[PDB]
């Protein structure tokens, strides 16, 4: 339906196409990257933590050939050049991981697309959205260049969601086991972050999260009362928050859980998800959800002190969300 | 000085006798394991993760010898034959893993040794020691089979009484984001925790940890005051704590460290650490110390609730605690 | 068709039950262990390696229900305890790695099953069988004790045919270097073998393989001709073979190549598969096939010596020959 | 004594500096890279792969203090721009990885540099030498861009070398499992060869290599007779060499090894080693040598052809020769 656009096609950018491939009101004709289709095509086709992709890649000129659909192969360093508008490309998904300010993905408007979700938390986005908490805030009229926060943000968001509205949240601090992810390092090399700059599949490495934060931007109650930090580990995906928090309203270990179900099962359903089964981190690798509440850790001390455990695929629900999000701003009116 | 016998010659057992080569108060003179001395004398030469040991490492007939100094070496898996007693071996280190009930443990004591020291938490033990949290309970009269509590608690227990003595602890949660261990599998096994029977090197792994109740074994007042549970990685070693907690009395993140760092400069000293590098779990590889405060993880909301984040070489640190132990006990007559 | 059992449900036992799943010519009515049904199950359900198994499982009672179908589970140590007989069970996979001895494989006889497909290189069993190669000595009056070899040996032998056949091999070394197995350890434990007693997933582990050698127990004219190593790496399945070897006639990489895909287009399909693709082990996770010849590595120095290098998942693999001989065998008569 | 420059401080780089440390024949004035000074002195510092390093370590601008000594640190993309010749630098170690063509690396002469040594293969060098092989080549007159060839090269070639002096090599083939280095990538991203776009710690990744071809630079005798690949695993440090060899006489594994202990012990000590030991990868980190023959896995098949297995840290050896060719080539007259 809507024609879709992807700059920078790495871990979120094909991982979005392939959620593309299953929504039918979803249509991706161009992406960008900084190398050749022969490339990308075979990036795309086998990959290392999903497994070949279920579908028939090849190769025409500068253009990958899907289930026989073509999708123009772009090679701009620069946003400002890939010329959205002369193919028709409303919406862009701005997944390079360098152009999350505001003025940057600009540029994707500037050269014909009609609006921009930037793939991660930005500076002076017109808004950030986490679906399932406040999408309903989107507004077509003003909203151009939108967020979609951050995969640990959208997992933490939802859940904490459902506990404030049901028992009220008074402060709270998370961590969360994060995969390490291409913005580490292999070994040893300059980083900003010292910690980061260190190789990713050899030590737990700690390093700060705004996804706590964040959390204010999509639920406005929470400014203030949430704060956290992450463990970089040797996994390749898959993430977990964990959530302590200070309740106003004293529960039990079998009511927060209720609860939690049950928004799992209604207004969450398809974003919460709710396990009691005792699984690992592989086991979600594929998952679509943007989280899922690991029952057995639930636990209470007092009746006002709650962890509350949460699981998520940092690619593939992720990515997921980016369809979701693309479909219902396309819904508002382009 | 003192006799001492080592049972399972594993990770601690071994890591036990590197720190005992450094203390002229403790002998080691003979080591009980399920295999033979060529074997042993092996796996002591050459460690995957603490490097080529500093010392002679030779075998005489199905002995060890060290440093000129042999050491018997005995395979019996029933500990009620070890006859301690006729080689003048007063303490012996219960470390196989196997024998943490006091049925069990007893076994070395109707063998002819005087003293035994679970090297994890035990059942119906004479009590649980913390170094440098209640060593001063020790009693040698009444106590005969002594526990050194898990690696955990001795990272947690520390903090834990400086933050409840200076602003008292209301209550909290915490979470150790973990090395695997011995006790988990390679690739999907049956194992009793369904969790750690998945492949230990692949995934995040929840599962249990009795550090946080157990730290009321050494610090009564918190009893019923913290729960928390264990993340186990894809690491060979180094572990961290991750404390959360509501404070009695209203602090700022200045404040919480400077009361740490007091703490690590004085009385704790040797035994908790303060760190304001931002450093990786590689970089604590060999780390003598109990516990070490990530002072740049400390954080804080409302001026009640804290996060305290100690990294412990749950190898190294622990062995080293035992030994000390060891030559306390000593110290105090047998 | 045919009623089989299988004798240690874990890395091999269950990828065969997966494997059975998709033949209607073999039923799998019963599986032995050391532990109960809930155990079994969950581990069926969820694989670290291979993903969710896409049936459904349940329990009942002391026995597993996948699809409606019920699976006897036993939990007996000793093979002679089996009771085969008595539940119709003609043909059974033993793979526990416990009984390769044939006088031990044989005890599953004495309890009441006709054939026994030991899963592993064996010690005088009545025939040694790679499919593809040589099923065709099986005889059904005189081999009761059939060995499948290792997933080496069915990778190596199908090539090593070929290029004697084509060439002439005239001697020849190769060298696996293969993922770690559960019969390595997680932190340097005993071990028979004192380089498998090391962290399976910090070293590249050398250590022996009969494999260059049992290729002559299916390929007899390759007796003395070859021989090789391993290399265990940290990866937790695939594994890879590293033929170089000297041949009678001068040849070119082009001759080599064509001829192997020529085998895996006609005389070994389904066994020997051809890929010009500049893939990664990850990308063989799940392939049935026996081997897999990496076309780009083929090497061929002063026209007489050639490297060939072949692909192959050990656990996916190997447990699709074993069922293709169990059918194999039962077609023959029981 | 000489005055040496480094260029790209990274793991070669870094290693390199702690091999020049104890030699007093050379001093390192300055280093540069793409980073501030607090960046390399924090990675000095801190290594994920060789521990702490014990020495002092501060800032003072832009300079590294490393025991009272000042290392001028530069950040100049171009090597043009480096400014040798005014601050005496005679030997540069280029170890970027970027300018291993004689062009490129020949900027450091215009700069005023003396010697360049490529830590690397390169391309139209003066000379490739590899220290215990071919040092003896070296012409101070003629060679002013000199190779210190891959660290895989000064591996095979020593033992090559004995060999074929002993044997006589006909023709041989070789495979390195070579340890991931930073020229991978985390997560499947472009690289120009496709193999070394996937996740690094993921899988066996076969690559291509020319090490074994390389050697006849340095033992033109052996030109046309070797050939290889090369296959990353997910191990951090250290890698192994897997020659099989086709000998113009026949052998035993006995005579083999008995040479190779001999040349260790005696021509090429200090760059040979011998050992016995039934080690694995983790035992070799911190190794000097360039190569370590692992005798327990010396084979031969049917007399005339040997499999030869030999260790090196590709960090640490290699950064050691590239130290020990800097103060050859400055005894030589610069
Ligand atoms: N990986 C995750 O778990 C995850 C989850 C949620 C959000 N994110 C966010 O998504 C963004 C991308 O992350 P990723 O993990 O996919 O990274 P990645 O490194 O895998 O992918 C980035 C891609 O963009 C390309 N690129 C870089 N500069 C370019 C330019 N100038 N023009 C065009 N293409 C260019 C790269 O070649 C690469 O293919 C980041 O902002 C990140 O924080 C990542
Ligand atoms: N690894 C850590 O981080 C850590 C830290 C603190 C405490 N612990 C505790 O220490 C104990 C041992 O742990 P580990 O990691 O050293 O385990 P391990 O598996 O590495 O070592 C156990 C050793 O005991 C031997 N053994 C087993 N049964 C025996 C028997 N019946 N008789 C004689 N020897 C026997 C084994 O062969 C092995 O060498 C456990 O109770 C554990 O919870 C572990
Ligand atoms: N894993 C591979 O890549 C591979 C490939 C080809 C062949 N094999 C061979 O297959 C065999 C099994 O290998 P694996 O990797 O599946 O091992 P594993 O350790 O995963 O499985 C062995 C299973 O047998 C069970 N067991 C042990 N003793 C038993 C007994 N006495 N009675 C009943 N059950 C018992 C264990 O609990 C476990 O579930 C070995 O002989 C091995 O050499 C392995
Ligand atoms: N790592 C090994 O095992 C090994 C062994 C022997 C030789 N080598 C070779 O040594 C070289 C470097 O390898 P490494 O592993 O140290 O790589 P690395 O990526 O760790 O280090 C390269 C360093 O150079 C810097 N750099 C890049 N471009 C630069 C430029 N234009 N100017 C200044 N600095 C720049 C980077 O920031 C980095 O610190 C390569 O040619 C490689 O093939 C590597």
């Amino acid at each position: 339906a809507v024609k879709v656009g992807i700059n920078g096609f790495g871990r979120i950018g094909r991982n979005v196409f392939r959620a593309a491939l299953k929504n039918p009101d979803i249509e991706v004709v161009a992406v960008n990257d900084l190398t050749d289709a022969n490339t990308l095509a075979h990036l795309l086709k086998y990959d290392s933590v999903h497994g070949r992709l279920d579908a028939e890649v090849s190769v025409n000129g500068n253009n990958l050939v899907v289930n026989g659909k073509e999708i123009i192969v772009k090679a701009e360093r620069d946003p400002e050049n890939l010329a959205w508008g002369e193919i028709g490309v409303d919406i862009v998904v701005e997944s390079t991981g360098r152009f999350t300010k505001r003025e940057d993905a600009a540029k994707h408007l500037e050269a014909g697309a009609k609006k921009v979700i930037i793939s991660a938390p930005a500076k002076n986005e017109d808004i950030t959205i986490v679906m399932g908490v406040n999408q309903d805030k989107y507004d077509p009229k003003a909203h151009h260049v939108i967020s979609n926060a951050s995969a640990t943000t959208n997992c933490l968001a939802p859940f904490a969601k459902v506990l404030h509205e049901q028992f009220g949240i008074v402060r709270g601090m998370m961590t969360t086991v994060h995969s390490y992810t291409n913005d580490q390092r292999i070994l040893d090399l300059p980083h900003k972050d010292l910690r980061r700059a260190r190789a990713a599949a050899e030590s737990i490495i700690p390093t700060t999260t705004g996804a706590a934060k964040a959390v204010a931007l999509v639920l406005p109650e929470l400014k203030g009362k949430l704060n956290g930090m992450a463990m970089r580990v040797p996994t390749p995906n898959v993430s977990v928050v964990d959530l302590v928090a200070e309740l106003e309203k004293e529960v039990t270990v079998e009511e927060v859980n209720a609860a939690l179900k049950a928004a799992a099962e209604g207004e969450l359903k398809g974003i919460l998800a709710y396990s009691e089964e005792p699984l690992v981190s592989r086991d979600y690798n594929g998952s679509t959800v943007s989280s899922t509440i690991d029952a057995l850790s639930t636990m209470v001390i007092d009746g006002k002190m709650v962890k509350v455990v949460s699981w998520y695929d940092n690619e593939t629900g992720y990515s997921h969300r980016v369809v979701d999000l693309a479909a219902y701003i396309a819904s508002k009116g382009l």
